Formats: C-alpha cells, sequence, structure tokens
C-alpha cells in the first residue's frame, strides 16, 4: 500500500508464507485450529528473525576480519520498545510481511500489538541509548551496547481511584524470539574480600563468585545489511541444610531482577552498586578478550573507546585501572594514560539531588581493591590541581573525588571527569551551564575536555515506524533519502505555500487523531473530539518538568468557562502521562490532582466537549509511538535550567505538533531551526531564574497580585477537587506557596497568555498547518544520525559510513 | 552398521544433513568456524526434534478426536536420563542420523555424551516413572505423565578426600531442547486462607495464589508413530518497598525449585507439602478441563485414570472431593463414588520411615479446607469398619486416618486405600507382605482392593539403547520383533548348546568391559584388569540395601590374599556406586568407607591386579546405561523383607550379568523365571528373619563364632583402614554389633560361601556364559511393556495396542 514499506515481490511473499507455516508448526508445535493471535505473531516474529540472522553473523565476522576500532557504549538502561516492526522498517520487509499475512487471513497490525515492550529503561536517557544504537548501526559502527537483561523492567502502571498503583513488568513470560542466550561465554565477576598486599604487587582474594551469562540481541542499521549487538547480562549463581544452600542461589541472581526506577533521587542502595559493578566487570573482560585477539595495550585506546551513559558505570574507570596494574602488570602511569584515552562521559542532569556520591563503607566492604584505586586516583589529580592552581586550598576540596561530612562519600562525577578525555552535555545551554556552574574548576583546569553533543532521536522508529501516513507524503514531493539524511527534510520549505501539501500535512494528522481516539474508547472508557486541540504533555511525572503548571491552565481554562459559558473557546482534550517513581510522594500526589481535576471537569455539564482532562494510563515506548503522531500541541515547560536537554520534544516536532515551551534544553536550539516565530516561547529565561533566586523567591507575591490564581489554590485548599477528603491536595499547596524549588507561580501569567495564542492560531487552520510545515522541515538536526556522527568524529575517533554490507 | 538401528537411506541422510545446517545457522546462530561440540549437540537434537513434532500434534489431536480413555500417571518424579538416543531408537533415525553426522565430519557418540541427564528423581521410583511412559506411549495408550519441572534435579556427587560432596545440578544452564513451555496454559494454584461456611456450601477464601505453568516433553512410541506427553509444573508468582516486593516473589517461586533428595526417612517440610499440592491441584484443573470438553459426572471414572506413584500426590483424592463438592455441587456420596473409581495408589515400600504422616497443624495452616475433607472421610471410612468388626475398638484406632500422639497426623497411605479403587504393590512377595502385615485390616475389610504388579523395565533404554551389541547378535537368530515383545526372548533357549553363539555372548561382553574399562581411564585416573570379573553393586547408599555386607565381603578377600600370596584366587573388580541422601549420616560413613577400603586394598603390592575396588562416582541413568552392559555380577543383597522390588535386578539380568542376591523383591520371581540353578541364591528369607526378631537378634554371637568375621571388625576399630582417624569407623563397628536393623552379620557367612561358588563358576567361561543365556532368554516377564499390560487391563480398564498411527 505505502512505498516507503518496501516492495512486496511474488517470490518474497511466498517465502514469507511458507516459513510462517514452518514456525508454527515446528518451532511453536500448533495446529492452526487451535492458533491464537499470540501463536501467529510468534510465527511472524520468527519468520522475520530469520532475514536478520545471515546479516548478523556476518557483519560479526566482518568486524572480526577488518578490526575496526570498536565502539562500547555502557547504559544501565536500554529503553527499547517492541522490534517486530522496527525490524521489517530496517530491513525493507514491511509491505512483505504486509501482505504475506493478509493471504493468510490475518491482520499484521494486530499481530504487532501483542508484542511486550523491552521497557529496560525509565526514560530519556534509557530511550537515548535505543536511538544511539539504531543510529550507529545505520551509520556502520562497529559498536556494541552493554547492559543488564533486567527480568522485570519499568513496572506496569495501573490507575486505581486516581491513584498510580505499580505491577511487575513481567516481559519474558511469554519468551523473547529476539535474544540468544550465550552461556558459553559466561564470565565470573567478584564481589566483597579482602586485598592482599605480595611482593608482586596487589592482590584481591577471598571474593565471592557471581556469574554473567550474556543473551545477545541483534541491532539493524537501516537497509545497509549491518546488524550489531546489544549484549545484555544475566546473573547466575555458581554451581558450588542442602535445601537451603539450593534456595539461597536467589541472592546472587536478585542483581539482575528488576531495573531501579527511581529517576528523581539518589539511594545509595547496595543492589544497585552491585548491578553497576556488574555490568561493568563482566563488559571489560569481553572488551579485553576481544582486543587480545587481534599484547602491546599502548594501542588499547586506537582499537577500543567505552562511553559511559550517566555516572551509572564510572566504575569502569578504576576497573580497567585494576585489569591493566593488577592483572596486565602495567606500570600506574601508562595504565592511566590509557584508561582516560579509552573513556568518556556524558552527562543528563545538573541536579545536585541526582548526583552518584557512593559511602565510602559501602565501596570498602563491597569493592576495596576499587576503593584503593579511587584514593589514588583523587591524590595523583589533586597534586595536578595544585601544580595548576598553588595556594588555592579552596579549589582542592571542592575537586576531590572524596567528599567530607559525617559520612564520607565517592563523588562518581569528579571521578568520570578525571578519568575521561571528553566529557559532553546534551544540550548546547545544557553544556554551557556545566562549565559555568558544576564543573567549573575542572572546566578551568582541563577545558578541552568538555563538550556539546545535542542529542537526537532516530527517524526510523519517530517517524516512518509510527507515522507512516506522514512519511509517504514527504516521500512523494522529495523521495526516500531524507530518512537516512533528515536534513533534506529543508526542502520541504519550498511547499509551505503549496495548497495540495497543506492539505495533505492537515488530512494525516486528522487520520492520526481519529485513529488515537479510536484507541482510547477500544482499550479504555474514553470518548474524545477529536476536531478539538489535542494538547499533549508525556514524560515521567517530576516538579522540575512542571506538570503542576499545566494542571494550573487547565483549571483556569475550567474557570473561565464557569465564568462565561456563552463565550466561543477553542475546544482542547488536555492529555498527560507519564510514570511517578515509587517512592516520589510529591508525583504521586500531581498524578492523583490531575484525575481529580478530570473527575470535575469532564463531568460538568456547562463545560460540554469544550474541554476535557485525560491522564494517559501507562505511558511508554509503545504508547508514544501511538500519541506523539495524534498531537497539535507539545508541552515543554519545565524551568529553564532544569531539563538538561528533552528528547520528546523532537519526536512532537518531527510528527506535525507544534510547541509550547520555555527556553530550556534543546528547546533553545529546536527554536534557533524553525525560527523563533514559529515557536511559542515563554516565561523566565536562566538568567531570569538566577536573579529570581538573588532576591529570594516569594511565591506569596505572585498569589497576591494575580486573581485567577488566588482562586485555583482556593479550590485546591478548601477541598473543590475533592469534596470527600477536603485537605486532600494541602501538601500541594503548601509546596507551591512555601518550598518550590521550581517556581511555577513566576511563569503563570506568561503561560496563561502564549496558550491564548496557541489557541488563536488554531482557530486558523490553514496558518497553523504552514507553521506546522516550518517545524517539520527544519527538524533535521534533531536525527540521532547526526548526534552519532559528532560522536564518532570528535569523541571516538572513526569514521561513519552509508555505505552497504553484501549480506 | 548395525541393523536394529534401521535404514541410512540416501533421500533421508541428505535431509537430515541440510536441516542440521539450517539449525546451526539459524537456531544456534553459529558460523561452522566458531562452532564447538556442544554447538553441533544442539543442531542434531533439534534436527531430532522436528521429527517428533508433526507425530505429536496428530497423536494428540487423534486423542481429542476419538475421546478415549485417559490416564493420568501422577508423579513428583520421572527419572529420565538423557533423550537424543532414546528419540532416535524409537524414530528409526539411528543409523541415519550416524551416517548424516560422519559425512558432516563429526562422531554422534561424542555429541551423545553432551547431553545432560534430566534427573528429575532419586532412583527406583522415579526411574519406574520413565520407563512406564515409554511402555504406555509403545502400547498406544492415552497416557499423561504429570510432574514438576525442577530446576535442580539430583544433586551431581563429588568425591573429595573420600567423602561425598553435593553440587547444584544446574541441568536447564544450556537449555532443552525437548520440552515447549506452555505459558497460555497457566492456571492458579491455592494456599492456605480459611473456610467459609454460607447457606450455599463451604467457600475457601483469603487465599495466596502461586501460578503452575506447564512445559510439555514429547514421549515417543517405539515404532508405532504414537507421542505422548509429559506436562511438568512449573512455579510462578503473579504479577500483583516496590524493589523488596519484586525480589519476593522467589518465596512463591521457590516450590518448583529443587528436588528432595531424601529417600530414607519422612520429613514433614512444609516445601515438599507444597509441593505435592502444587502438582496435584495444577493437574486435576487440565483433567477436568479435558473432560469436559467431551457435564454429568457419572462417566469420569469411564474417562478418566489417575494412578498416584506412592502416597506423594496423595492429595488428589481430596482434591478432587473438594472441586467435586464445593465447585461442581455434587453430593458428598457420588463424589466419593466417582473420586474411588477413579483414583489407585501403588506403595513402594514396607518401611515404617518412610510412611507419609503430615502434622495436622502443618495441613490446617496450609489447607484447610482439604483438613476438613479428609475429617469427613475418616468419619465415615470408620463407620464402615465399625459395622463390619462391630466393637473391635483396636481395628478402629490402627485404621484410622487421624493418628494420634504428641502431635496429630494424618496418614496419607490410609487415605490412598480408602480412596483408591486398587492398591498394589510392585512384587509378588511385597504384594504378599502388604496383605499379611502393614496392611493387614484394610485387605480383611475390603480384599478385592489389593493386587500385585510387578515392575519391568522398558527394553528400549536398557537393550537396545545401551547394548546394541548384545541386541544385535539376538536379532541375528530371533527378528527384531523381540524388542516390543520381550516374552520371545525365550527362543533363544535353543542356542544354549550352539558354540557360535555362546562366543557372541562371550565377546560381546568383553567389548563391553573394554569399552567400559578405558572409559574408566579417559574421564578418571582410575585403571583396571578388563580379564576380571567386574563385580557391580550400583543404587541408592542405604543400610537396607547392605552395600556394608559386600564390604564385609571385599575385606575377607583382601585378608584371604594376605594371608596366602602365593594361591591363586579368581581376579575382581568390584565396583559399588550410588547417591547418599544429603542428611544420612550412616550412608555417606558407608561410601567413606568403601574409597578407604579401595585406598589399601588398590595399593597393596602384594594384591596385584588380582582384587580392585572402586566407588562409582556419580551414580545416574547415563552411568547406569554404561556400567550395566559390562557387568559380570549384579548384587541384589537387601535384607529379605525390605527392598520391595528393585529394577536394577532386571537390568542386569537383560544385559548378561549373572546375580547374587536374596530371596526378596523381584529376585524372587527372576530366579523362577530362570531356574534358581542358573541364580545364586543365599541368606534368611523372610520367615528366617521373623524367626530370628522373635528371639532377638545378638551380633555378638556371629562375632564370637566367626574368626574372619571378627579379624574384620577388629580392623575397623583399630584403625586399620583408617591410620590417621583411628576411631573413624566407630559409628559403623556400633552400629552393626549393637543396633543394626538389617542383620548384616546374619547373612554374612552363606554370602562368602555363595561368592566361593560365584568364583569357581567364573573358572569355566563356557559354563558362565551358557548360565547367562539362560538368563537372558527368560528376563521377558520383566519388560514395562508387560506390566503396563496387566495396570491397563486390571486397573484402568482399557485394551493395550501396538497398532501404528499413520504419521
Ligand atoms: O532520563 C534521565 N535520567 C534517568 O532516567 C535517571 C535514571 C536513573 C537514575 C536517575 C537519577 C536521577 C535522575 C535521573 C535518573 N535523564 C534524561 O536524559 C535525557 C537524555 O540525555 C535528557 O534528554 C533529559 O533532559 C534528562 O532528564
Ligand atoms: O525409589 C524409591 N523411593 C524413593 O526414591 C523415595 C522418594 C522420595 C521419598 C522417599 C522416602 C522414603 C523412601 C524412598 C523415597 N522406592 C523404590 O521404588 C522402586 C519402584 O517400585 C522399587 O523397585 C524399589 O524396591 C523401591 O525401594
Ligand atoms: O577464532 C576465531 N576464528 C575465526 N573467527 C572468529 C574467531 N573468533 C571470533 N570469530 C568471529 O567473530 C565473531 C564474533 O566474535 P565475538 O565478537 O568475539 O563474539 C564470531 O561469530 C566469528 O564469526
Ligand atoms: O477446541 C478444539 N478444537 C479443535 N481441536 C482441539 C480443540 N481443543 C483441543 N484440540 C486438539 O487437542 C489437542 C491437545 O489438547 P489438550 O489435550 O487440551 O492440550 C490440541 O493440540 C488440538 O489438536
Ligand atoms: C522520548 C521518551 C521519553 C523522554 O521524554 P522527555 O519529554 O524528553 O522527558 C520518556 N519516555 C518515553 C517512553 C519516551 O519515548
Ligand atoms: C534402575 C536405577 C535405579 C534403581 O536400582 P535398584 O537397584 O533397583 O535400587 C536407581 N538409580 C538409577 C540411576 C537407575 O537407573
Amino acid at each position: 500500500q505505502i512505498s516507503v514499506r518496501g516492495l512486496a515481490g511474488v517470490e518474497n511473499v511466498t517465502e514469507l508464507k511458507k516459513n510462517f507455516n514452518r514456525h508454527l508448526h515446528f518451532t511453536l508445535v500448533k495446529d492452526r485450529n487451535v492458533a491464537t493471535p499470540r501463536d501467529y505473531y510468534f510465527a511472524l516474529a520468527h519468520t522475520v528473525r530469520d532475514h536478520l540472522v545471515g546479516r548478523w553473523i556476518r557483519t560479526q565476522q566482518h568486524y572480526y576480519e577488518k578490526d575496526p576500532k570498536r565502539i562500547y557504549y555502557l547504559s544501565l538502561e536500554f529503553y527499547m520498545g517492541r522490534t517486530l516492526q522496527n525490524t521489517m522498517v530496517n530491513l525493507a520487509l514491511e509491505n512483505a510481511c504486509d501482505e504475506a499475512t493478509y493471504q493468510l487471513g490475518l491482520d499484521m497490525e494486530e499481530l504487532e500489538e501483542i508484542e511486550e515492550d523491552a521497557g529496560l529503561g525509565n526514560g530519556g536517557l534509557g530511550r537515548l541509548a535505543a536511538c544511539f544504537l539504531d543510529s550507529m548501526a545505520t551509520l556502520g559502527l562497529a559498536a556494541y551496547g552493554y547492559g543488564i537483561r533486567y527480568e522485570f523492567g519499568i513496572f506496569n502502571q495501573k490507575i486505581c481511584g486516581g491513584w498510580q498503583m505499580e505491577e511487575a513488568d513481567d516481559w519474558l513470560r511469554y519468551g523473547n524470539p529476539w535474544e540468544k542466550a550465550r552461556p558459553e561465554f559466561t564470565l565470573p565477576v567478584h564481589f566483597y574480600g579482602r586485598v592482599e598486599h605480595t611482593s608482586q604487587g596487589a592482590k584481591w582474594v577471598d571474593t565471592q563468585v557471581v556469574l554473567a551469562m550474556p543473551y545477545d540481541t541483534p541491532v539493524p542499521g537501516y537497509r545497509n545489511n549491518v546488524v550489531n549487538t546489544m549484549r545484555l547480562w544475566s546473573a547466575k549463581a555458581p554451581n558450588d541444610g542442602y535445601i537451603q544452600a539450593v534456595l539461597d542461589r536467589n541472592l546472587a541472581e536478585n542483581i539482575s531482577r528488576v531495573l531501579y526506577p527511581n529517576d528523581n533521587f539518589f539511594e545509595g542502595k547496595e543492589l544497585r552498586l552491585k548491578q553497576e559493578y556488574f555490568v561493568v566487570a563482566a563488559t571489560l573482560q569481553d572488551i579485553i578478550r576481544r582486543f587480545k585477539s587481534s599484547t602491546n595495550f599502548d594501542a588499547f585506546p586506537d582499537k577500543v573507546a567505552i562511553q559511559l551513559n550517566d555516572t551509572h558505570p564510572s566504575l569502569a574507570i578504576p576497573e580497567l585501572m585494576r585489569v591493566l596494574v593488577d592483572l596486565e602488570r602495567l606500570d600506574w602511569d601508562k595504565a592511566w594514560e590509557v584508561t582516560v584515552k579509552t573513556c568518556a562521559y556524558t552527562n543528563h542532569t545538573v541536579i545536585p539531588e541526582a548526583l552518584e556520591r557512593w559511602p565510602v563503607h559501602l565501596l570498602e566492604t563491597l569493592l576495596p581493591r576499587h576503593l584503593q584505586i579511587i584514593y589514588e586516583i583523587n591524590q595523583r589529580f589533586l597534586n595536578r590541581v595544585a601544580a595548576a592552581f598553588p595556594g588555592d586550598v579552596d579549589r582542592l576540596r571542592r575537586m576531590s573525588l572524596v567528599e567530607e561530612g559525617a559520612v564520607k562519600r565517592i563523588n562518581m562525577a569528579h571521578l568520570c571527569i578525571a578519568g575521561s578525555h571528553a566529557v559532553n552535555g546534551v544540550a548546547r545551554i545544557h553544556s554551557e551551564i556545566l562549565k559555568k556552574t558544576i564543573f567549573k574548576d575542572f572546566y578551568e583546569l582541563e577545558p578541552h575536555k568538555f563538550q556539546n553533543k545535542t542529542n537526537g532521536i532516530t527517524p526510523r522508529r519517530w517517524l516512518v515506524l509510527c507515522n507512516p501516513g506522514l512519511a509517504e507524503i514527504i516521500a512523494e514531493r522529495i523521495g526516500e533519502e531524507y530518512i537516512s539524511d533528515l536534513d533534506q527534510l529543508r526542502k520541504l520549505l519550498s511547499y509551505v505555500d503549496d495548497e495540495a501539501f497543506i492539505r495533505d500535512v492537515a488530512k494525516v494528522k486528522q487520520e492520526n487523531k481519529l485513529k488515537f481516539a479510536a484507541y482510547l474508547e477500544r482499550e479504555y472508557k474514553v470518548h474524545i473530539n477529536p476536531n478539538s486541540l489535542f494538547d499533549v504533555q508525556v514524560k515521567r511525572i517530576h516538579e522540575y518538568k512542571r506538570q503542576l503548571l499545566n494542571c494550573l491552565h487547565v483549571i483556569t481554562l475550567y474557570n473561565r468557562i464557569k465564568k462565561e459559558p456563552n463565550k466561543f473557546v477553542v475546544p482542547r482534550t488536555v492529555m498527560i502521562g507519564g510514570k511517578a517513581a515509587p517512592g516520589y510522594h510529591m508525583a504521586k500526589m500531581i498524578i492523583k490532582l490531575i484525575t481529580a481535576i478530570g473527575d470535575v471537569v469532564n463531568h460538568d455539564p456547562v463545560v460540554g466537549d469544550r474541554l476535557r482532562v485525560i491522564f494517559l494510563e501507562n505511558y511508554r515506548v509503545s504508547l508514544a509511538e501511538k500519541v506523539i503522531p495524534a498531537a497539535d500541541l507539545s508541552e515543554q515547560i519545565s524551568t529553564a535550567g532544569t531539563e538538561a536537554s528533552g528528547t520528546g520534544n523532537m519526536k512532537f516536532m518531527l510528527n506535525g505538533a507544534l510547541t509550547i515551551g520555555t527556553m530550556d534544553g534543546a528547546n533553545v536550539e529546536m527554536a534557533e531551526e524553525a525560527g523563533e516565530e514559529n515557536f511559542f516561547i515563554f516565561g523566565m529565561r536562566v538568567e531570569d531564574v538566577d536573579r529570581l533566586d538573588q532576591r529570594g523567591y516569594n511565591a506569596q507575591e505572585y498569589y497576591d497580585r494575580i486573581p485567577e490564581l488566588r482562586q485555583i489554590i482556593e479550590q485546591l485548599s478548601s477541598g473543590f477537587f475533592s469534596p470527600k477528603q477536603p485537605d486532600l491536595f494541602k501538601d500541594i499547596v503548601n509546596m507551591l506557596m512555601h518550598h518550590d524549588r521550581f517556581k511555577v507561580f513566576a511563569d503563570y501569567e506568561e503561560y496563561v497568555k502564549c496558550q491564548e495564542r496557541v489557541s488563536a492560531l488554531y482557530k486558523n487552520p490553514r496558518e497553523w498547518t504552514r507553521m506546522v510545515i516550518r517545524n517539520i522541515a527544519t527538524s533535521g538536526k534533531f536525527s540521532s544520525d547526526r548526534t552519532i556522527a559528532q560522536y564518532a568524529r570528535e569523541i571516538w575517533g572513526v569514521e561513519p559510513s552509508r555505505q552497504r554490507l553484501p549480506a
């Protein structure tokens, strides 16, 4: 049906049909008489998987032969989503499989919905790693993703009486056809023990052993026949009352059991530290083995790059030192040179409570050799600081890897800067803030280390896969080459005055909204007006992301309607979705508020279908692929200086939504690319937030001066949105009035006024769509292909290539 | 090469080769350049598995269509061993796969050794279930094996300094190609809670739910295209700090973690009770579902038979009652009629410490509704006893299901007799003892219930598979039909004076001994003389099995050699192997003694290669398949009245070894079949043991009267076999002298004299082999095909059939 979905050749369709029937019979052991939709999904998945295998084997064989520099991307999170459609897209199999399944009397779309998300991440950081894997494969890099195979990913979110409930994400229950267990490549990982000093160096002895078993998942590039590997480690007990000893094996295997869902506050939990070391120790053994098959470690940095996604895998730095010094017998200075040239570190937030600061007593017990190595790193680093800034004693305490106090801690961010040749932020404004504030001292010592790499998203998943209608109307005009060269979307500016294209763009959006409106009716008991403005804020629930500011506007619109019922207002469907960390009380209260607002607003007869507030349950990659194509307005309203980049913002821009946002993270670069006139910018800049911090933020001032704001707070306090429990939202009110770190009130007025300008433009469909075209056309910078090309050239020292392997 | 191994057709060989290469590439994701022997094993296993699938689907479809009476064999143990060779044998694929692999440059024998045993049983009871599955499939019965998929089977046994060490049997590490997970058929199982009495009957509420996930394994019949199912349940937690709750899922999943290895003493452990109910509750839901697809429960016993392997699944009786009464709303009397007609119970030991007697307080907490049902069963049963034997108050307390005392217990054996239409022992002498002693009262009340079903072994695994050389020389003379009709071996009596056959029989044995002698050298550091008499006792270590009596003879032979070094004695290799239950101190001491004897005997220069004592490490099904074909003498020396049947005894008889044994278990019937002159019978009969118990067993008497016995005990006491720890064996000596339940000394003299007659005959190779032929020729009764045919006709009410399905 759709040209970008590839050719449906008669031989290809015939072959897929027979291999589908083969797997149903031999692989699933099912007859057609009792087969269910799930069985049919698995037969299709196995059929598509077969097409990956030949390419996977020859790609990996090709790397062994040519011995290029290898890129190791270390992350505790890979937020992969579903794999079936992505695989079909990247192999040019989508139309063929669609035909083959139709001929067997099946709907492929229905089968696609059966696949569980691989939800092995929390949000943006996890999803960035996933987009990065796709781009590295598309750009022909010899890249490996390394992480943990969590048995349970991010929890499934149920909403019960307006409250978030958490449910185990048993994503492996029915099996994972995409992975291949490699028990033959199991490696030992050591914990605890003690350090022994011999005449012939230090020795780590009396350790407990946990085994790391790898599972490999293929990562196909876009139509280039490159298939890279994501290797995820699973924890296993070694084989050596009897019953109790066997049952206690669970203690070791708990390491890979569950993804930590806390994305707001650093908790120094021992199990988390074990997870971090587990991935690091197993991965580094693999890296070294693969390098030794190419032993002089001078060439190590020429053959290996290690990228640390946040400080989570920071133990890579002292682990590499441990192996080089203790096991390979290299002298300290040489090992350090190798380590620094090999490692690079990416930061994802300036928020202080997010920094990993591990208690010394924990490292002492768990990793005694690593603590000794960290101390030595610190001493040598501080000697260099002292020589560069003589007599500056305050600098020495500020830059130390060891933090003093009631409990001594290791600052893992400081460790990462010292042990890496490159440190990057994830958007221009973020990287600047790093140099000006949190890492200022480090920048003054080693300016050359600090870089920017503005984030991106893969246009395969985030356009072609989730929005085929838009991909097609674009391809009709400019061809298919933009899919792997997103800059070509600029050519669409020549169609901004084209009446046919304007109509098509608006048509694709309407079709997307109808489809999502129906989806909401089918799987939930909610009806929405598809003619209304789809106002969408989807992301993890955090105070800094200011879902609360959105909530205030919603109540403002409601109150205005109650004030002047017979006045025309642009109809809106306000959709807010996202998970809250299980221990984050305030975020759980915000979810409750959103549903409570909905309960009042959605049932007021005076409102009608002019305003609807829906909380989107269980927001995850697969839901993002559904809602983002349907959005008219993208809410990106974090307090200036708090959202390092954002990536959701980029997804909306590529999919035909306009953006209301602060000048924060990548929003700044987005507005720069599209033009400020084509963006709905509001609120304080970073500098304005700084000035307000100087004199001190007083929320009472805004409450006193803005009558519409006052009414809302009084409504919250009196129990208007909670009649049975009048004081339910007292915590929220208290926070807003007395200790709001994120200055919700300070941006309220400008936010509301900006929202009026949005409504004004939506009344003129032609001008809305023309602005939309201007956004889509300039979204090319935000391809992760661009991002990865910059990492490759400026950090890893490798050249990307669009050249196809023979298959 | 071998005719019984089937045809190697050119098309079949070509097809197997290409499917082997297909699986290596697509299934294992390996190139030939890095493939290991293990990879090659898996590719072969998947290729052979494909040939099962079509037959498996159509067999199960055939049962759905024809709706025959279904046989459900419930066991907590299925001691399956390896599956690859058995599958090839039963599908007539062995020669074809041998050719196909040879042409690819591989040795199939080497690949076969890579497969892990499925060691989901302890010994005889577990192995009986496995032989029974094979025979039921071969006889065309609609039979299902139901059990638990233990993550860890029977422990691997390491011998360290002469002591047994236990190691986890991680048999699933590399995956199990034979099983198919069926997560779609997961069923709930309830624990704890309380009983609520409503107007509309009893209700079991507030329970904890554990999920039962089935895994199906195919069971191929011998060349009849029948493939039955073994369904094994795996425990899973339902999906509903956050981290802790996820980690605590292990508590539920512990139910299927490990096989209980205690085969000597009943321990009322809660986890064991949970295992027993788990298998029962999940299985019964399956049985009922399948029956409802054929709701009047009058026909239930006409469509369902449930066989209880020991009392381990005895909870089937009150569970069936629970479902019929509480859920289906049948009146008590009707439900009871159905239950009794459906269930049958097999007993495996008369030893009192083996009886399952569950504390009432445990059942009260865990299964409160079942305890109520058990009480009601007991009351109604005791009312019947009272009516049949009025005024016999002693009978009432003896027959009660409830046992009185400091702690109240439920006798599960009494429950099984009350709730079953048939109760059987496993050999004629055993079944008689049941009627005369332990179940006398029950036999007087319901004589019709009590039956004998003499055990058997499958001649597929225990002749064709493990001893192809013997299978071939037999087939040359009488054809191939004996393999599924073992009675035909009687035709071999006409060859007892045939010089060619005598030579062939002796040749096959010599070749088997050379092969096993080499195996011992290759995988261990032990050399043996292949010309010596191979004297073998392999079985679990128990006091009743009297490995200690064997030990006394070995020391006797050693002492005689030291006394008269220059006198000729028939050279012997004495092999003893078997695992001891981890908590069984005495059995662990016996293993230590055996190795300690070896340390002295094997290193005495005066002895030479005339006597060797070897402990066979890690005895298990795969090792049994190697050692049994190599044996000359089979030691079956339990105290008369203690070994219910034995099955190892039958394996040796079929494989060309002569038997030294007591008149115990199936030994009696074996000697009856072969002729007493062709058996080495010694020792007390049951009646003699009884008489000795009357006057009281005094071991001191034998010590005083037998100088050779006295010398041995003094050697043990003084530290002759343990110079560093002189008192190491004081526990053994103390037991032998003062509290030996099994009367080791009483049989010593007759045992030693009998062993001299064995040595005498071995000096005459021609007459040895003629006696061997007389044994093999009369071993037909001991086929499990015969056993299963008797169960089918006399208990289950179904007719067996050798008729082949179309494939
Ligand atoms: O998702 C992020 N962090 C986590 O999920 C996270 C994961 C684990 C622990 C955390 C502790 C504190 C704060 C966050 C986490 N960070 C996001 O990274 C994206 C990719 O660079 C950025 O676009 C986004 O601004 C940032 O918040
Ligand atoms: O193996 C047996 N029992 C167990 O493994 C066993 C399994 C579990 C618990 C036990 C408790 C006490 C005694 C034995 C067990 N019994 C054997 O059953 C065979 C098959 O009928 C007989 O040939 C043999 O005589 C009997 O000992
Ligand atoms: O020793 C070797 N000889 C030939 N090829 C090898 C060897 N080692 C690795 N390879 C190839 O490199 C691929 C990936 O190796 P890995 O990166 O070490 O897992 C393998 O699948 C082989 O195709
Ligand atoms: O509802 C049905 N319609 C047609 N065949 C069925 C149906 N239910 C079961 N079967 C057949 O019976 C086989 C085994 O069913 P089970 O014994 O219930 O697992 C299935 O594989 C099918 O071939
Ligand atoms: C893109 C994405 C995110 C990141 O969104 P931000 O608005 O940048 O925080 C979080 N979760 C999912 C499922 C995503 O796809
Ligand atoms: C046959 C068998 C047994 C039973 O042997 P008995 O001598 O009858 O106790 C025990 N273990 C294995 C592995 C067997 O094959």
